[PDB]
């Protein structure tokens, strides 16, 4: 990285935490041998790294999840099961206390102040009762295969499901996601997956979990992170250019794709034949201009694989309209939003808290007390 970034909020949680809260190499997991408590049913999915199971447990006869995990990558297991066990074992969470301006915009640069909206949802919420739960980590009393044992979420798939909701459903949906991501931001744990599979909706409850903690990380001031991360179409573009000093903000740029493609409906949103492609898409709609005042903030050369960037026109987001969308795309209080989402620069997108006082959740708001 030639130009330094910090993020916009929650810059130093992992100053003031320390190795005891994020430092997942110095732990020794106590794998728990399944001799009588979990009993396996079938399958409910498959991971990158695992099988899922749906299962019981027996003493208390719960319905839960098993993910048995596939041999290997010993660390990064440590990892997903220290941020899933901070995340559940906040006794309170940060997000439930009353606001505080000073200890939320906590990267000071006149640059970036510049950034901070005129609206926010600056009220407690309940964010962290949507980051499923890890009850347990077990071995199999034959196999030894480690597995984890979660919450279990009555989830409808989202291409069955998402077709299905009203706008006022996906503004409520999309509200508790980002309640979600405001906690664990606020726990100094970046996501690095959002997308709508790794998003659990019981709808008949209002139910949502985010899940697959697989690849998240702790935020650590000035810290170069693997751009491999995310999944293609839910990669931001500090993903694709290889600037490695992202934060929280990748998680809002995945939000903000996840969304544009529940408004608009097209799935994805932006649809990239390799990840190279990937580039050229999302630059195909914000245009070549914006994307070079990009590439100069941060002094970023692009990787060995790119040769242009062409020149393209921005697309207006009004151009994605059509019939079967615009009960969902028609306000201007949509576009607004999705716009200031889809930055290429991650330092001006909206926070979770910035996007949670935008007008287009106003309706979702006004029913909370």
């Amino acid at each position: 990285c030639r130009v330094w970034s910090e993020a916009r909020v929650y810059t130093n949680i992992n100053k003031q935490r320390t190795e005891e809260y994020w430092d997942y190499e110095n732990t020794v997991i106590d794998w728990s041998t399944n001799t009588k408590d979990y009993e396996i049913e079938n399958k409910v999915g498959r991971g990158k790294y695992s099988e899922v199971f749906q299962g019981v447990k027996l003493d208390s006869k719960v319905k839960i999840v098993i993910k048995m995990l596939k041999p290997v990558k010993k660390k990064k297991i440590k990892r997903e099961i220290k941020i899933l066990t901070d995340l559940s074992n906040e006794k309170v969470p940060p997000t439930t206390l009353p606001f505080q301006k000073d200890q939320y915009y906590t990267n000071q640069k006149e640059d970036v102040l510049k950034f901070i909206r005129p609206y926010i949802f600056d009220q407690p919420h309940n964010g962290h009762a949507n980051i499923i739960h890890l009850f347990d980590i077990i071995k199999d009393p034959i196999s030894k295969t480690p597995a984890l044992v979660f919450e279990y979420v009555d989830n409808v798939d989202f291409r069955i499901l998402y077709p299905k909701l009203t706008d006022l459903e996906i503004r409520f949906y999309m509200f508790e996601l980002l309640k979600a991501l405001d906690y664990c931001h606020s726990m100094g744990i970046m996501h690095r997956d959002v997308k709508p599979h790794n998003v659990m909706i019981d709808h008949k409850n209002k139910k949502l979990r985010l899940i697959d903690w697989g690849l998240a990380e702790f935020y650590h001031v000035n810290m170069e992170y693997n751009v491999r991360v995310a999944s293609r179409f839910f990669k931001g573009p500090e993903l694709l250019v290889d600037y490695r000093m992202y934060d929280y903000s990748l998680d809002l740029w995945s939000f903000g794709t996840m969304l544009a493609s529940m408004i608009f409906k097209r799935e994805p949103f932006f649809h990239g034949t390799s990840n190279t492609d990937q580039l050229v898409k999302i630059v195909k709609v914000l245009g070549t201009s914006d994307f070079e005042k990009y590439l100069l903030k941060y002094e970023i050369t692009l990787p060995r694989e790119f040769y242009d960037m062409d020149q393209y026109i921005r697309k207006p987001w009004h151009r994605f309209i059509n019939d079967g969308n615009k009960h969902l795309s028609g306000n201007d209080e949509i576009i607004d939003l999705i716009d200031n989402l889809l930055r290429y620069d991650h330092q001006e997108r909206l926070t979770a808290k910035e996007a949670m006082g935008h007008p287009w959740f106003a309706p979702i708001r006004e029913q909370i007390e």
